[PDB]
């Protein structure tokens, strides 16, 4: 009948804005108890201090910056002062440096690199010990469309998103005796502020690429996110779940 | 919180038993009505009777053997006497002819063809008019990690499997302008009552594939199943989720 | 460097398109040829038309994919010719598009049996020499399509993504014998019926239809012995 | 009837292993061949073994693909001894196999520098002659395990799988070049390091590891005519 999650804990990085935002508030509204991370501190902990006051949830900012090991190994300090431990990972923080692949420079791909797969490395290694010591636990790796279909500009992003489905696939099975269930979700195109960016042509061409005709929302992520999260997808381990409106 | 589907009608076809009964009693759990079918119509409208009496649902059995047009068509003459329409459609069923290759007969071939893609073909189309009409609708496909895989003894099931994957797609593009939403779901190993028939040593051999160490039940099949019908899944559209414990 | 002088391939639906483009292929690359079609009369004058292009001994026969009666036939014939069978190229298919609302119980079942029922009974008929010899090649045409899924072709779709399944299950159960079982999915390629149509070229990045010589090359190659570790895969 | 004379291949990490049979091959169709590894010694000893054999024009030069300024000087030399590269394969590659909850920050950065980072600025460094020629090709040496997971290897398995992602939006960029990026996705294998090891073959319909040289045949079928309209693919 009901999801509920209370009692739970789940990690949310770049949970500030976006997507990112829109899953802590999913999980929030199901009953978890929130860590919302950004690269401003200032920034987590008044969104945080929002998903409290809107949910009634638990919730905790900490400043992370996925290209800094020490940044990431200090906001798990924090963490683990603020809570027993964390039951639930969504490794939702990527950027992009977008480039024609001769012009990348070597730190355009670096950085996307260092965050997208170094960091979920860190944070997911960071994030296991109240899973595994308790024989239960969600990881939720968010890839993207482009991690499959390819994209002009994306080589790198494409590589890291691509690259998040063999580390998701090897860790599943790796902990998997542990209960410790590890799935993807791959998002196709999905309307954010940062889409009113976009001129009214382009975006058409987009959204003409798509099936439903239309961009999804970031709680539509949300809930495939809430899914896997939830007693229904206790089966379901090595998976990547796509959610891109029927175009892959 | 919740995943409600009062005021929905679910047809799961093959449903007296197994993960069809399953399914059919999540979605009454959620409190849809159903529509159990089953080769005997005696067994569908005693199982329907156990579900209606179980979870209080709206509950229908029909007879339905998916190896007969007449008997599709048939049922849903009693179907759409009974109902208004149908909201939701899970293509359960399905048969296997287990044969190595050369050994298969015709009829072991055209039979199983017949059931899963055929009667698969026959049962949508027939189902397909109150989710048109109201821009709403789900149709789920069980397809099989042997779709995918492939399995020596199984040519014939692995090509209805595989094939049924091509069906979703396609079937998703075409209907996603009216917000019907097709997708499939991929079953690992799941133990049944027919489970107990196995040898220890091959049904451990089985086990021995599966990184979760245990068989899946029909339930957590069901699960997903219900996910797909819920509000959780409304970008997904021409997608297949495994449910196998990590094996594919 | 490859060369299929001594064997034996047979070629379904190959009187044209990418089935004849198949068939040339390998005879150009020494192979002996097995020609189908419909019409018994034009696969014979296809055959005679490779055999004096290439020099190769080629055959034609009737062989309607619909028709158990007709495929027997057919392999009655091929094997008071032949020795047996080394490579077998599924290719024959039909289509019948509709959008799926308006799809009848016979669009639907028609490119069942030529698609995939078809295929299961010629490659049956084809088997006996590839498992005694533990040599043998089956390489079956599926589609993108198959992959993608395409509206007005759910039912074309359908086999060709079933004709996956089929091609990893056979690979398996064959594997022990050295018989190679893989698939090859066209994209979009320019043949006689195309003519009869800049769309669809922009969704290929190579900005161009591939032609059936380009699709028949990659069959060469699975049939050769640069892919003697390839089974139960898709070549794109 | 794969010829590459004329051609120049760069294939990387080509001392030993299926590397080096990667070279041979391209060798044995008349490519001119380029062989890297962290020995400039070694690499030129094999080179100089290669053209032995073979008869073709072949240069060894030390690459540490760890190192952007190893990279840079090895694309210096290889300019001044080839007019340009015609076609790359990105086999270099290491593994530092450990369990995840055992796997150290350098157990993981290493294997990404190495297979993915590497795999960058030597695909960059190679590009120049393929798109002003509009003809090109770039193979990269991908992993089952990329595909399947596997235990010990979350590091190895993330950059196989990230080379798909590599490979298919490479493809897109260069097509409109005729510029063809493909990936070959190796199973179990026999090398010089399977000596220090039944289990892993039970896994294989087959029933054998390939060989190095039925690798290379796929690589050398990627870079033939016979694979002119495949682009963006996988084979396994």
């Amino acid at each position: 009948m009901e999801i509920k999650l209370q009692g739970k804990v789940s990690l949310v990085t770049g949970s500030t804005r976006g997507i990112g935002r829109a899953i802590a508030e999913k999980l929030a509204s199901a009953g978890s108890t929130v860590i919302i991370t950004g690269t401003s501190g200032e920034r987590a902990k008044a969104v945080a201090e929002e998903i409290a006051n809107k949910y009634g949830v638990k919730a905790h900012g900490v400043e992370m910056n996925l290209l800094s090991e020490e940044s990431i190994n200090k906001a798990f300090e924090e963490i683990y002062n603020l809570v027993d431990g964390i039951d639930i990972l969504v490794n939702n923080a990527g950027i992009t440096r977008d480039k024609l692949f001769l012009r990348m420079s070597l730190l355009d791909w670096e950085e996307v690199l260092k965050v997208n797969l170094t960091g979920t490395f860190l944070v997911t290694q960071n994030s296991l010990r109240k899973m595994i010591k308790q024989r239960w636990g969600r990881i939720v790796n968010i890839s993207s469309v482009v991690g499959f279909t390819g994209n002009v500009g994306q080589v790198n992003y494409s590589t890291t998103k691509a690259g998040l489905i063999g580390f998701t696939k090897s860790l599943a099975k790796e902990l998997a005796p542990r209960n410790v269930l590890v799935n993807a979700v791959a998002p196709g195109f999905i309307e954010t502020d940062m889409t009113a960016v976009l001129s009214e042509e382009i975006k058409q061409k987009y959204k003409e690429q798509i099936p439903l005709g239309r961009f999804g929302s970031p709680e539509e992520v949300a809930n495939v996110v809430l899914f896997l999260c939830s007693e229904l997808a206790s089966y379901i381990t090595g998976e990547v779940i796509h959610v891109n409106g029927g175009m892959f």
